[PDB]
Parts: C-alpha cells; structure tokens; sequence
C-alpha cells in the first residue's frame, strides 16, 4: 500500500476540496493562495498551498490519480525524504512561474504531477538499475494530461516538468 505523504497529500487535498465545497473556493483562496497582497508576503504556507487546491471534481481526480501512482511509485522505491523535496520544489516554482505570468489565483497539484512525470520517466531511462520507470503505456497517457495542461483542454508547467527532469538528471550521478 501507499506510504505516508502520498497519503497525506491527498488527505489534505479532499479535506482542502472538501473546505472549498462548502465554504466557497474564493474563501479558501482567501487564505491558501500564492501572496496578493503585501501583507501576505511573509505568510510562507502560501508558496506552498495552492497546490492543495482543486477547482473541479476532475481537477483533483486526474492530480490525485497521477501523484497516488506516480508519488507511491518514488515513495517505495526512493523513500519519503525524496517524494518530499520534489514536491517543495516544483510547487514552489511552477507556482511562482505560474503566478508570475497569469497571477496568484491558481491552484492545483499538477505542477507537481508534471515534475514526477518528468522525474520518474527520466530516471527509469538514465538509471534503470534503481528499479524506476515509466512503462510506455503510462509515457502516453502522461503526455496527454501534459497535452491537457499545455493547449488548456498555464505555462509554468515547464518549470515543474523542468525541476522534474532536472532533479533525475542529479540522480543518475
Ligand atoms: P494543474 O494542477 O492543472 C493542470 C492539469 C491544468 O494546475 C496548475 C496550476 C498546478
């Protein structure tokens, strides 16, 4: 079974979900998004947050189904220490790209889904040995909830693919 941060990432993802159902999805913004305001800017939850946020019922699916098989996958093999600061990184970053071109008004955990597809896929192809991989068939329906990020079937999801890729490639060494 899943261990303890695929589990609680997603806990805190229905929870936060569940918060956004009933009290309004600007009212939890109000106080997980990226900074809006000035004096927010040292409330340092907020860099991290708004990746706890879905908006709709398959937003937070697609994330969560990605991350329990992709984040579970990192977590068995790699340990939790590992699943830990690919997560900080990529949502730190695709974040503050994605705030940086469209604003502080986002939210999702596909800047760190993006980061593990990227990870996982590299790392099984330049370190095999470790006992990582993305199995081709899983390569396509990555690439396609990729596709759906990039054509928006915004933008700062080459960052958390880039911190991805980047963080396998420091492995393979
Ligand atoms: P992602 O969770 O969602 C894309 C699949 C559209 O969104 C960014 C803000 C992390």
């Amino acid at each position: 079974r899943a261990g303890p941060v695929t589990w609680v990432m997603m806990i805190a993802c229905v929870v936060v979900f569940i918060a956004m159902q009933i009290l309004g999805d600007q009212e939890v913004m109000l106080w997980l998004a990226w900074p809006f305001d000035p004096t927010l800017k040292f409330e340092f939850w907020r860099y991290f947050t708004h990746a706890l946020m879905h908006f709709s019922l398959m937003h937070i699916l697609f994330n969560l189904l990605w991350w329990w098989y992709l984040g579970g996958a990192v977590e068995k093999r790699l340990g939790s220490g590992k699943l830990i600061v690919i997560t900080l990184i990529s949502a730190l970053l695709s974040g503050y790209v994605q705030q940086k071109f469209s604003g502080p008004w986002f939210g999702g955990l596909s800047g760190v889904v993006y980061a593990l597809m990227g990870y996982v896929w590299l790392r099984g192809e330049r370190d095999p040995q470790s006992g990582i991989y993305l199995q081709r068939g899983l390569i396509i329906f990555a690439l396609i909830w990729i596709v759906a990020g990039w054509f928006d079937l915004n933008g700062a999801h080459i960052a958390g693919l880039a911190v991805g890729l980047a963080m396998a490639f420091v492995d393979s060494l």
